[PDB]
């Protein structure tokens, strides 16, 4: 039993809710919140911008030190950093950004990072400002992630479309 509430169950291991991931993280304090990161960990907008703002820019400060030491992530890759006031840990995962021309096949590699964590609160990778089709992202999630994932979808209209079209 865990503290996630109000989710619709899609599969054995994938759950979904119309929710603001920032507000959900603040309330649950999950072990892992996933950020929709880019390779530079520049958290300017979308989910990343919102998570970073909720940490009062502490996420960005930590991320800048990470990049200065380690260099950029790979598209499809990830790193574990602090969750600050939102979670124990933040798993920064880089899905492909279609608006930069990155290969959508890398979306599966991105979701594979979730399998290193037993339970996660996450957004749909490559959705929103990353330009991918969220219906496709949900399909890849369900077909790739084997650990327990709680998906937060900010837009109510999109949430309803994702549920109604789910096979
Ligand atoms: C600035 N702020 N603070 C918050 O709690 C939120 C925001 C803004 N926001 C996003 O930028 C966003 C975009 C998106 O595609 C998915 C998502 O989960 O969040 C949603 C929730």
């Amino acid at each position: 039993v865990n503290s996630f509430s109000g989710y619709l169950k899609l599969t054995d291991n994938v759950y979904i809710k119309n929710a603001d991931i920032v507000e959900e993280a603040k309330k649950v304090k999950p072990t892992v919140v996933v950020n929709a990161a880019n390779v530079y960990l520049k958290h300017g907008g979308g989910v990343a911008g919102a998570l970073n703002k909720a940490t009062n820019n502490a996420m960005q400060v930590e991320s800048d030190d990470y990049i200065a030491t380690n260099g950029p992530l790979k598209v499809g890759g990830s790193c574990v950093l602090s969750g600050h006031n939102l979670a124990k840990h933040c798993l920064h995962v880089v899905g492909p950004n279609v608006n930069k021309g990155e290969d959508i096949q890398l979306l599966k590699s991105a979701y594979e990072n979730f399998n290193q964590h037993e339970v996660l609160l996450a957004p749909l990778l490559s959705a929103g400002i990353f330009g991918a089709d969220p219906i496709h992202s949900l399909r890849v999630c369900v077909d790739t992630v084997r650990t327990n994932v709680y998906l937060a979808v900010f837009d109510k209209n999109l949430y309803d479309k994702l549920v109604s079209s789910f096979l």
